[PDB]
């Protein structure tokens, strides 16, 4: 039931167009368990995502709990508290905004994948749809240690069809509708994200 994760980022917005980070948290919860689902190799690969959810989860339910409300709300507490390092690593190395930036780049990636399958050819590799998509949004940003491990999982994939067939919404082409149509869920928070980032020059924290 894939259909039912892509569609809980529509509560990641309100009306005042803020990502909110429970729903954020949620959501990707959510994209995990679909991950853990692909082998227990790519199980290995989101131990890490959770272990930055948690980083989250543990802010939200602390004493400055109001102030992670929302990505913005948390931007503007930290930015302004100097709880962030700027430069390089240092004595802020879990502070919300760069958890968040890794969650961010993460769901750039997925989502770059997905509607890869979407627009698929039927003889596609998916190794090679995620490599593709791997290599435009965090292949930049990872150790080579990093890249050549990630690579490995990757060939450890389902194929196209079984791959689509496993999102719990039918046949493939039923499911590359699903796709299209809840797709810019996903799209729209990571898009709102990138500007907020981009805003604050906060693009390449360390």
């Amino acid at each position: 039931n894939l259909k039912v994760v892509l569609v809980s980022f529509k509560q990641c917005l309100d009306e005042k167009e803020e990502v909110l980070l429970d729903p954020y948290i949620a959501s990707w919860k959510g994209l995990v368990r679909f991950l853990n689902s692909l082998g227990t190799i790519f199980s290995f690969i989101s131990k890490d995502v959770v272990s930055k959810l948690r980083i989250m989860e543990r802010l939200r339910g602390g004493p400055q709990s109001e102030h992670y409300r929302s990505l913005q709300a948390m931007v503007a507490h930290e930015l302004s508290n100097r709880l962030v390092d700027l430069e390089r690593r240092s004595h802020h190395p879990e502070s919300g905004c760069r958890t968040v930036l890794r969650l961010h780049r993460a769901l750039h990636w997925l989502q770059l994948f997905l509607e890869g399958l979407r627009t698929s050819p039927e003889d596609a590799r998916t190794s090679a749809l995620c490599a593709d998509s791997y290599n435009a949004s965090l292949a930049a940003y990872h150790p080579w240690v990093v890249r050549r491990a990630v690579t490995v999982a990757f060939c450890t994939l389902p194929t196209r069809e079984v791959f689509l067939e496993a999102m719990n919404v039918g046949p493939p082409e039923q499911a590359v509708q699903m796709l299209g149509e809840a797709l810019p869920f996903i799209q729209r928070v990571y898009n709102v994200s990138q500007k907020l980032y981009a805003e604050h020059s906060l693009l390449d924290l360390p």
